[PDB]
């Protein structure tokens, strides 16, 4: 069986390296020298906009995925026309925009920030005035990483909120500051039967923005039944296949729904080494027919590689670190790499503190 | 750094599904179409007689290294005058040669089966006059899972064996039938400074020449001792650097030294899902100039896939089997793949029995 996948970025490389020992032949669409070119069949640049070429090149292979959401929901509508694609289009549609990902988390009763809709300066000013500050401003569509949002501390900001986003394409919208303790993430894999495959909660660390360590498994049995039956109802409305993500905030024993995203995640990074079935196998076992694969998880914790990584020879010297360097080109606030490394003894959090310093040496973010 | 491998089959496949998560990158010498193409940058067919062009070929990469011992020690050891290869090309000289793996052996105290060059019909005759039979005329060079040789029951096989084997090139070898009870073999890895990562012993089971089944770790402290004492002498004599697999026969409380192989082996497959370092990314760091990973291990079972494999959506419904299918084609004979699964309780023992009766439909030996 031949799975293609739009995009070839660090996240369509490791799902070829899971699923080729399952013995599936992996093609991707994007441009020569991406990371995932050396471990996929082959690669071809084809412009997102020529519909029919990419629906040309879909037609090649059995089934069809895509490691970003923020891509056309039309152009998969149409590729899945002719070769199925997972996840679907109404789950692209929902999740690549900020204001209908809350809108229909609000539709099904699931808690989420106040948010508003902003169209004109002052609709923002009249989401200030009811849900108060600090506040940001987001773009509905794009942006990553905290780019292409304003925070609002005071009601200077507004104005100058207004004068950056106002022409953004496909709108803005108002989120409200959420007073929480901390973040966990639920991500799962359903397969084309509906049934899920659930992993343990991850605790996740935010550093300006971007995620730089996630540890497995977050232990609260409150916190995990509600999170599993919110994927329920995300898998059930979605008709989901395929890995699935969901970011929380967590004030109390209450969730807060941040975003998710219709693909594997930054945040279950940690399974590659934690659990049986790591999430990029069992994306490719759920989107490729077969039975998903067992999900027992030991304790392991996440630290991202994010504008530089560590010389390989000062990461192999702490024998128990498992390295993964997605051989990307170093940039500022790009990710390159992560570390993964179960913690069982105190000799596993000896190497834990010398990894974080290797990190801070050549982290640039 | 870019690592050079002469061959491109499964045994370069899994060196570098194993090493490229590391940031290091892979180029195979063989065939187009060969399963280790897929998960390298580039493969380049040249036949290995062409001793400048393979040479020009390796002068493009930071190391070589290789997946076939019975390759000319020669023609490594033209290319470790320009860059360097590992293992060594005395370890692919001896290990080549049944003869002068024997000798080896001998010359260092180390107990193998009875064995006398071969060179006349006469000589034969005298060989089982002195060692009796049961016995086994062997090729000295090339012959794989059992092929090329001839098992001399009675009087009338050696004058059968002798005319099969005369022509052969590189000569013959005699070895007497060794009484054992089972086989072990010994895996481990040695870096550039000759530290040695040892591995548990594996209890291995043959059907008709060839490996079907490797279990780790194998508990015996007497033996594991020998075989480690045994593992340094080879390591040191052979100035090695790499993964190194030697296999023993078992009688009583003692050792005898089947065979050695230089290279990654199948007796330790089991390590991809049963050490925190498996014997593939331990090869690649040792070669690579890197500190060795650690080598803590959990009871796994290992399960050949020959001439032909079971449907992955039937392997699929087994969660806990982990899948690693070559990609190759099906052929009587041909390793296509192989199963692990971790034992831990009475689940692992029920889906090991199912999986079993899947290879048994499927094996064509
Ligand atoms: N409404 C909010 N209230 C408080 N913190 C937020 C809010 N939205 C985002 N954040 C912070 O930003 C991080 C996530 O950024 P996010 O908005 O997901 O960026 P993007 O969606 O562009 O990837 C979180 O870890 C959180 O700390
Ligand atoms: N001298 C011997 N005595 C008994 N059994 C042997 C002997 N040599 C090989 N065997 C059997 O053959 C198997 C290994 O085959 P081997 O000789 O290694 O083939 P090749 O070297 O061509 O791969 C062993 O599992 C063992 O059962």
């Amino acid at each position: 069986m031949k799975i293609g996948i739009i995009g070839a970025g660090q996240l369509a490389r490791m799902l070829s390296l899971a699923g080729t020992p399952l013995g599936l032949e992996f093609h991707c669409l994007g441009k020569n020298g991406d990371c995932a070119e050396e471990v996929v069949k082959t690669v071809t640049d084809i412009e997102l906009t020529k519909v029919n070429d990419v629906v040309a090149w879909a037609k090649q292979f059995d089934v069809i995925t895509f490691e970003n959401e923020n891509i056309s929901h039309e152009l998969i509508k149409a590729i899945n026309h002719e070769v199925s694609v997972y996840p679907s289009a109404k789950a692209i549609a929902i999740s690549q925009d900020r204001l209908l990902e809350k809108s229909f988390m609000q539709d099904h009763g699931i808690a989420t920030a106040k948010f508003v809709n902003i169209d004109s300066l002052a609709k923002l000013q009249s989401a200030v005035d009811d849900h108060g500050l600090p506040a940001i401003l987001k773009t509905r569509r794009f942006g990553y990483d905290g780019k292409g949002q304003f925070v609002i501390r005071s009601q200077e900001d507004i104005t100058k909120a207004w004068d950056v986003l106002k022409d953004a394409p496909d709108g803005l919208i108002y989120e409200a500051f959420v007073d929480f303790d901390y973040e966990v993430s639920q991500i799962c894999t359903a397969d084309l039967k509906g049934n899920i495959a659930f992993y343990p909660l991850a605790r996740n660390t935010h550093k300006q923005g971007i995620i730089v360590e996630s540890e497995a498994p977050f232990e609260n049995v409150v916190l995990a039944e509600k999170a599993q039956q919110i994927a329920k109802i995300l898998v059930k409305e979605f008709a989901y296949v395929g890995t699935l993500a969901i970011e929380f905030f967590v004030k109390g024993d209450e969730l807060i729904v941040n975003e998710i995203a219709p693909r594997v995640h930054n945040s279950g990074h940690w399974s590659i080494d934690g659990a049986v079935t790591s999430q990029f196998e069992n994306h490719v076992r759920a989107i490729a027919g077969l039975i998903l694969g067992d999900t027992t998880s030991r304790k392991t914790v996440m630290l991202n590689c994010i504008g530089g990584m560590p010389a390989t020879k000062d990461l192999a010297a702490l024998d128990r670190v498992k390295i993964h360097s997605y051989n990307k080109e170093p940039r500022k606030g790009r990710k390159v790499g992560h570390l993964n490394l179960n913690l069982n003894d105190e000799t596993d959090e000896y190497q834990l503190l010398q990894v974080k310093k290797l990190i801070a040496l050549s982290e640039e973010i």
